[PDB]
């Protein structure tokens, strides 16, 4: 019966409420009770405070309306404000206290998830202070989880008039008792209730959710903690960069601040990242996943050589130049992982810090070609199978699906070894036709991969493992050289190929190192552990990229 | 017979010099003459800075090595370093004082326009301390304006080894005899010169170039001031985001630092900004240079309603969301100018600072329709013309080269009169078939406009004039408001339509207002003026919108 839900902000999606600030600082300030809240709401609907709201005129010019309107209440309760009274102060300090609720956001997203269209329906300003980008911000957080945010002063109509519900309803395309609205203010549900919507008083935040869950008839509170916001490929803004003439590079682009490059490995995409992109934007940074070359939208010569490591880094250099960034920060993970340490080895003066996960840095060893260490051993031998041009490409390509589905697994869930690949003849001789879905991944997750190495399979991909003798070569130039930009080691407990133990000795050629560790985390990282990866990354960028 | 130029950086595109700062720094602090230069060589070829300049060792690993090659020549000399002594510091300070030698670059510039190959043939460090940003800049600034650099560092080989010079010549396919050689250092020429190349030993610039200049047969000393760096369409970073289904914007981004959205007007494109770009982007802006709606690979749905300025802003607005950005700075030039001031008027939030090109703020006349004020003035019959769907589309687009050349001209230049445009029945009516090319532009310019337009044509542009009573309508609703955000208003003096007096009573509705204004400077502002346009810019920008 239920089809929508609509919050309202102050008090309901962001706390404390701003009416909350001006109840304290009269106490604070030992001014007559409610005498800052009448002077608020002089002139009702002719007054300065709906004018606000309702978009004719803006915060910077009703400031001081509201101060004479504080002089005039004052004068007539007969006591004097204070010397230093400053609405305009009391205002940014109240408006900058008020954060997301996020419990109250989070049962809007699942709502959203069982199919609910979302709303917030806010009396609000033009904000045109110095300092308004603060709420931005946290508008454009709120608003990227809803499908409408409506404002009063973008629509020119405020709660309680009973015009914006009119409107309410019919951006919703939905009838007044298919809806339920939480306000936290009384005078703004009645005329919600005259129409035949559910309405819900908001006081604490748990017995609101506990209605809400009531009238819904879905699970609210208590809920097991959800996954990070991943990314829509078709909201996102995509960037392509050709690097030399044959080739070029795309991304995926999100956030301002600090440029940091995310490097994904093989056979992965700039959707790896899906789990890191919005939360480091959030946290202030301007994110460009990468399709590496071979991969996704990025070019994909045939050529084994250009996918050396030499060349992976200049034209990532090249990338750089072209978009005109001096330095990023390189977070890499598998291959991307190898690339980043290798970015810090030979482009230090264009790398602000570097990350990898999973991948340790180990310098070549200059009296052992790689192919004969690999043979060493056995869970690197997988590397031999991709070594012949077509044989893995047959493979991978067979049947997109499967390939996915067989690979994307957490660490309890594996069809396959990494075992004796090449006596067995194939990475998935003994797995499944149709493997079941991985508890990491949806159908439609997978569906993305398989569309993107539809344009041009494994042959780009594999190429990265092909080039062992020359990228050794490359590597023992930098033999004499340490890592001392900031940098940081993250190891996943269960991969079982790039092990954390495999990293033991990485302080002797990066002594500032610093490190994260995820327990119960397969090769996947982050979609394996979202939540976790973000933490380790943002805190790290913060003290070291910053 | 010349047909390369190779300059070295320190010294030469660079000043001061280094060494520079090893002489002074001996002085101040009263050591032995040339004892810091002796610790920095000690050892030749197997020596510590040899190391460094080949890339086995990072400029953090040499530091402590020059220090010890410090102590052993002062006790030699057998004098004492001061307290304090510190080489990172010494370094630092050194290469935070070295600036492009303008002059240098201005003559590379001319000879690489000329034909030649140009190169930095430089002996460099892997540079990884704290503040090694700075020298990155430095280097792409001029890096982007060379055929190649060569760094020792990145090839292995230092000057005056015979191998960097073997390598030289083989990156410039060229031979000896027709390659000149700039460096400051005589001991570096010798090796080009035994191989028969053109040499130049560099002591102050003047006669440098004056030697350049009687050898290349080329004027380059007393030249007149060359134009901003322009922008290469296929060198730049394509960004494109879907802002609804039909809807994708189209944009061009360099740079990074607070970001700046440029809003061409009618008809133009992104590229209407090339000048602006790089200077902006080197400034330490993030540029973005839309194709607004209508324009180049922006999407041009055919509706009219599509392009009301309401609309037109939601989208903007939206691009920002998906983007990620909380706020840009918007500076429009024509269309784009009004576009950017009601950007301020009805999303202040989202506005760090707004600035015009040419198009005034005057609020809208709530007694009187637009249609009707403008025929209230002779110089905007213009747009009655544009009204009628059709008329305009099929005379502009009838021959697009002969459209811009007959628009894009300086303001003595001018064939049309945008006078009595209806009574005529056209804006080329009385104008050439073939028109000679404006100063302003050359004809692959011209021709980057027409493959453009090739594209959608001028029913979306158009459609921009064709919302009159509807932008009205919504214009009104903020009649109310006052625009207290950053502004900037930059007038043309000989634009004969946006005049400047126009502009005369803005303050009234924007109080803190700032001004430029730029003499004998037509309509087109950014490509009439574009030395003066990024000069009011940059400065405006460095002190409102940072
Ligand atoms: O394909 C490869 C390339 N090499 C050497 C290399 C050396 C330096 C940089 C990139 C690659 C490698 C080394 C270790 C494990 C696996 C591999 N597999
Ligand atoms: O096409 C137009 C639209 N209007 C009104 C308008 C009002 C507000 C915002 C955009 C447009 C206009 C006003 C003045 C000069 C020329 C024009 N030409
Ligand atoms: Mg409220
Ligand atoms: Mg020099």
């Amino acid at each position: 019966t239920l089809r929508a839900a609509v919050f309202d902000l102050d008090g309901v999606l962001a706390l404390p409420a701003v009416f909350g600030v001006l109840g304290r600082t009269e106490e604070a300030l030992a001014l007559p009770r409610g005498l800052l809240n009448d002077a608020f709401q002089k002139g009702g609907p002719e007054g300065a405070t709906t004018r606000l709201m309702k978009g004719e005129i803006t915060l910077s010019q009703w400031i001081p309306l509201m101060e004479e309107n504080c002089r005039k209440c004052s004068e007539t309760a007969k006591v004097c404000l204070p010397k230093n009274f400053s609405i305009k102060e009391i205002f940014d300090k109240a408006i900058s206290a008020r954060k997301i609720n996020r419990p109250m956001l989070q049962a809007a997203l699942m709502l959203r998830k069982k199919g609910f269209t979302t709303a917030i329906l806010t009396n609000t300003w033009l904000d045109d202070r110095a300092e308004r980008d603060g709420l931005a911000q946290l508008m454009c957080e709120l608003k990227m989880h809803f499908d409408f945010l409506i404002e009063s002063c973008q629509v020119g109509m405020v709660k309680p008039e009973p015009q914006i519900y009119k409107f309410l309803l019919d951006t919703l395309k939905a009838s007044p008792s298919e809806v339920v609205f939480l306000d936290d203010i009384g005078a703004n549900l009645k005329p919600a209730r005259d129409l035949g919507m559910v309405t819900i008083l908001v006081q604490d935040t748990d017995t609101a959710l506990k209605e809400l869950e009531k009238v819904t008839g879905i699970q609210l509170l208590n809920t097991p903690a959800p996954l990070p916001t991943s990314c829509n490929p078709s909201d996102m803004s995509h960037g392509y960069v050709t690097v030399k003439p044959r080739v070029r590079l795309h991304f995926v682009e999100l956030g301002s601040g600090p440029a940091v490059c995310l490097c994904h490995g093989f056979p992965e995409s700039w959707y790896s990242w899906r789990y890191q992109i919005p939360a480091l934007a959030q946290a202030g940074y301007r994110v460009l996943a990468m399709d590496m070359k071979g991969y996704g939208e990025s070019s994909a010569p045939p050529e084994i050589e250009e996918y050396c490591m030499e060349v992976l880094c200049k034209e990532m250099v090249t990338f750089l130049d072209k978009l005109g960034l001096s330095q990023a920060v390189f977070i890499g993970h598998d291959w991307g992982g190898m690339l980043v340490w290798y970015m810090a080895l030979f482009y230090p003066e264009r790398v602000r810090a570097v990350a990898s996960l999973n991948t340790p840095f180990i310098p070549a060893n200059p009296n052992m070609s790689p192919l004969e260490s690999i043979k060493a051993n056995p869970v690197f031998d997988y590397q031999l199978y991709f070594q012949e041009p077509g044989v893995a490409e047959a493979e991978l390509e067979q049947n997109l699906s499967r390939t996915f589905k067989s690979l994307f697994r957490a660490s309890d869930e594996s069809v396959l070894s990494m075992h004796k690949v090449c006596e067995a003849g194939g990475l998935f001789v003994n797995s499944p036709e149709e493997p079941s879905l991985s508890r990491m991944v949806t159908e439609e997750e997978i569906q993305f991969y398989v569309q993107q190495f539809k344009k041009s399979g494994f042959r780009g991909p594999l190429n990265w493992y092909r080039n062992m003798e020359r990228n050794w070569k490359w590597a023992c130039k930098s033999l004499g050289r340490k890592i001392l930009i900031p940098a940081l080691m993250v190891t996943a407990e269960k991969d079982f190929v790039l092990v954390p133990q495999m990293s033991q000795h990485m302080e002797d050629w990066i002594p500032h190192l610093k490190r994260g560790h995820i327990e119960d985390c397969g090769h996947w990282t982050q979609m394996d552990k979202p939540t976790e990866v973000n933490q380790i990354l943002i805190k790290w960028l913060d003290s070291d990229a910053r």
